[PDB]
């Protein structure tokens, strides 16, 4: 039996597996990584645990029922085991005939998901290779990280801005005099990446403390991020940022503090906002006062921010939270046009940057080549033909439900008009719709409407135990593969090497879409008459072929593989600032607006004619808020991102009991707000308002602000009874409680995190968790 270590990667980072008869039983972080993070030890025991799924499953209702079978029942557990043969004749006959039946409008393929990092195992875009031979399918658009920003934000600075490279770490240590984190933890989130993370803010971060720079947090709940440094801490209601924002931006009108010249010479209609900020337009001066009355803060807390930001170098770091809400474009639109009015912008150290706290922005780059990977085919194939009528081939990724829900439906979306199509089968890889998708008891009853539904998964997530045929993929570690090692950085490419054979039946995604190709006519099609290495070193070859050209020298192959690693140079990569070009001369570098400048007010957003999306940034209220006129529920839920997971990846692993409280997901409470409903630490409660009711564990702190709960998206959803509608959430997915709707018709984005509820102390009967344990069937 096997026994050496080996080298690989994954989310987390690159590690060492240590190898013992076969089996891998420990995971070192790399030498040269300088934040490992503590969740790799739930890493290897996710290949693993008790929910990894051994074998393809069929559910019995749909067995022997097919289109007939009661749609109800998805979930319960009835699963019958079958053999790969079985399984894949099924799988290949269903498609083709949804296909035939309906067209490629039929086919849902949007599989939205983080999956697993490389180029060749991308479980995603080989569903949509195969789903391409097919015939076609229906596409989604945007993601649930920003998908309100990267719409709107192409309207005023002329590209997405969110995804990418920030002024460098290094500039920021030497310039920056004031650091402000609004609605951002780097901290938290900095320790995982789209591809291999590098964790390089962590000695960024490292480095302005050392420096002593004043660093601001403003965010609801005291984070790893204050404690870190320190920091002076702001804390608002959870969803007015925004009046926040105007209250600060009046102060600078009103003592005549702002930049007139930046103002003039780099930004568009700000003399069509002026009016709105100084109440002309409403009678409601929007001051400091103002601000105060709707977000708690303290009016001369807000007048001396304001001031500080335009008396030092200040960089304005945001994170995405405050865009994941109704009204979401108005965020990063208001933040945008504040930082206009410092006139910092394309300054050493000043401005604002959208991804420090995400996959290492702000890392130095280095002049390594691009590595590419296998692709759909789209690109070189002459797909459907489609029209209106059918319907959109691309809906945005948030809109899933209402799509199923209203099939020729219109939708708006940035200035256009679409129509739903009429999805009939959904296949679904690398993602958790059951515990990312908003409002799950809206989502349950709406997916009655789908004949099909086919997941692949290792573990035996809320997503998987609903589908109506199952089959169990591999982990990274049962397979090679290739990958970038830094999503901004661009530090190396890693070999992310076989660490043990494939568990039970699992099977990797490519083998299994490779025989479904098959059985459709089209697997040379599928596969290219390449094998796993073959591919694999396609990537390489043509890396190091781009790499020569630009004077970078890279190994052979084989040479590449015996080391694990290649890692690239950084020449200017560390004194690059944002905007800096724009700024030293904007008639010859003008932005991709319409004007070529900053838009504060957009001529296009206001012939679209959106009541939700005005033509300049505007304080809007919004479907539920925390002390909102006439508000329900009393109790804003914090529904950000798990420290101790990646989203709900690592839930059903041995690092939950770190965290978990009497067995459910962990949920702080300020001590005001346990004591006023005679709740103590430790104890279970019942979370509701009215669109579900889900169970978690207290854990009193004042950490959270009061009025603020502070529950993590990523719990795995686990209901007591499926056939009974609104039943309880026994663990603790945040996701039973959100409303499904759009932030506004311009982006369409989710809105995740515009939620208000209730907690009381749990009485009821106990209850048994089952989640975290295979099917009864699929043991
Ligand atoms: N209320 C909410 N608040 C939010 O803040 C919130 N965040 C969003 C965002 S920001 C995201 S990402 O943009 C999504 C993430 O949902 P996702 O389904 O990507 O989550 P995962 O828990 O990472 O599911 C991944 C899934 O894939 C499996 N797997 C891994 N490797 C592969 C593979 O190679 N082969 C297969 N077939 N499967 C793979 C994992 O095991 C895992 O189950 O959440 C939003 N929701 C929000 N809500
Ligand atoms: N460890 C970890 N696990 C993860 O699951 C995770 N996922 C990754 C992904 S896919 C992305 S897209 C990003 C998301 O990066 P993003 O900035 O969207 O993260 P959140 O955890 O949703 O919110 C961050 C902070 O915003 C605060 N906040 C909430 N609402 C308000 C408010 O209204 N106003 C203010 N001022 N602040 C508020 C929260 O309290 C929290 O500390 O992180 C990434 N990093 C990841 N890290
Ligand atoms: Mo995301
Ligand atoms: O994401």
């Amino acid at each position: 039996l096997a026994n050496g270590t080996v080298m690989s990667g994954s989310h987390w980072g690159v590690f060492t597996a240590t190898v013992e008869n076969g089996r891998a039983t420990a995971f070192t972080p790399w030498e040269k990584d300088p934040h490992p993070s503590p969740m790799l030890a739930g890493v290897l025991d996710s290949i693993y645990s008790p929910t990894r799924i051994k074998y393809p499953m069929v559910r019995r209702e749909f067995l022997e029922k097919g289109v007939n079978a009661d749609r109800s029942t998805r979930g319960n557990g009835d699963f019958v085991r079958v053999s790969w043969d079985q399984a894949l004749d099924l799988v290949a006959a269903e498609v083709k005939r949804v296909e035939e039946t309906y067209g490629p409008e039929g086919v849902f393929g949007g599989s939205y998901g983080w999956k697993s990092p490389g180029r060749l195992h991308n479980c995603t875009t080989l569903l949509r290779r195969m789903l391409t031979l097919a015939g076609g399918y229906v596409n989604g658009a945007g993601d649930y990280s920003t998908g309100a920003a990267q719409v709107i934000m192409p309207h005023v600075v002329g590209t997405l801005e969110v995804y990418e490279q920030q002024t460098a770490w290094p500039v920021l240590a030497e310039n920056t005099e004031v650091m402000v984190f609004w609605a951002a933890d780097p901290i938290k989130t900095s320790q995982i990446g789209w591809v291999i993370p590098e964790h390089g803010a962590y000695p960024g971060l490292e480095a302005l403390k050392a420096k002593g720079t004043k660093v601001i947090v403003i965010d609801p709940v005291r984070t790893k991020t204050v404690e870190f440094f320190g920091a002076e801490h702001i804390t608002p209601k959870p969803q007015t940022d925004v009046a926040i924002m105007l209250g600060m931006a009046h102060t600078l009108v009103a003592e005549d503090l702002y930049d007139k010249d930046f103002i003039a010479n780099y930004t568009s209609g700000f003399d069509k906002f002026l009016p709105y900020l100084d109440g002309e337009t409403d009678s409601t001066p929007k001051t400091a006062e103002w601000a105060e009355g709707i977000s708690g803060v303290p009016a001369e807390t807000i007048k001396e921010l304001a001031r500080l930001f335009e008396s030092k170098r200040t960089m304005l770091a945001a994170g995405w939270s405050m865009q994941r809400m109704h009204h979401g474009e108005q965020a990063h639109w208001m933040l945008v046009t504040l930082a206009s009015m410092l006139g910092q912008i394309g300054l050493p150290g000043g401005g604002f940057g959208l991804s420090y706290h995400y996959s290492g922005g702000g890392t130095p780059s280095t002049s390594g080549p691009a590595l590419a990977g296998i692709t759909d085919g789209g690109a070189a194939t002459k797909g459907p033909e489609w029209l209106a009528a059918s319907g959109a081939s691309v809906i945005p990724v948030a809109r899933v439900v209402d799509m199923l829900e209203n099939p020729g439906a219109e939708f708006d979306f940035n200035g256009t008009r679409s129509k739903f199509p009429d999805v009939k089968m959904a296949y679904w890889v690398g993602g958790n719709p059951f515990v990312h998708h908003q409002d799950r008891n809206r989502m349950v009853k709406a997916w009655e409407k789908l004949e099909t539904f086919v997941v692949h998964d290792f573990q035996w997530t809320p997503t998987a135990r609903h589908a109506d045929i199952v089959l169990p993929a591999t982990t990274s570690y049962e397979r090679n593969d290739i990958e970038t090692i830094g999503d901004y950085s661009n530090t190396g490419i890693l070999a992310m090497k076989k660490i043990v054979e494939p568990l039970y039946e699992a099977r990797s995604d490519y083998d299994i879409f490779a025989a479904v190709a098959e059985r459709l006519g089209k697997g040379a099609e599928f596969t290219e008459g390449k094998d796993e290495m073959g591919w694999i070193k396609s990537f390489y070859d043509d890396a190091a072929k781009q790499g020569k050209a630009a004077g970078v020298q890279m190994p052979a192959f084989d040479a590449f593989w015996a080391e694990g690693i290649v890692e690239f140079p950084v020449t200017d990569g560390a004194d690059f600032v944002r905007y800096a070009s724009f700024r030293e001369d904007p008639l010859l570098n003008p932005l991709g607006t319409p004007t070529g400048l900053i838009e504060i007010y957009s001529k296009n957003i206001e012939k679209m004619g959106y009541d939700d999306c005005p033509a300049h940034p505007t304080w809007m209220e919004p479907l539920e808020r925390l002390d909102g006129p006439g508000a329900k529920y009393p109790l804003h839920i914090a529904a950000s991102h798990p420290f101790n997971r990646l989203h709900s990846q690592l839930n059903g692993t041995v690092l939950r009991e770190g965290y978990a409280v009497q067995g459910h997901e962990p949920c702080l409470m300020h001590p005001d707000d346990a004591a006023a409903r005679g709740i103590a630490d430790g104890d279970v409660v019942r979370v509701h308002n009215d669109r579900g009711q889900i169970l978690t564990g207290v854990k009193v702190t004042d950490a959270v602000m009061k009025g603020v709960i502070q529950i993590y998206e990523g719990g795995w959803y686990d209901p007591s009874d499926v056939t009974e509608p609104g039943t309880l959430d026994k663990y603790g997915d945040v996701n039973v409680l959100s409303a499904d709707i759009g932030t506004s018709k311009l982006a369409q984005g989710n809105c995740g995190q515009t939620v208000l509820a209730e907690v009381e102390k749990y009485t009821g009967p106990a209850v048994t968790l089952t989640g975290f344990v295979a099917p009864k069937a699929a043991e």
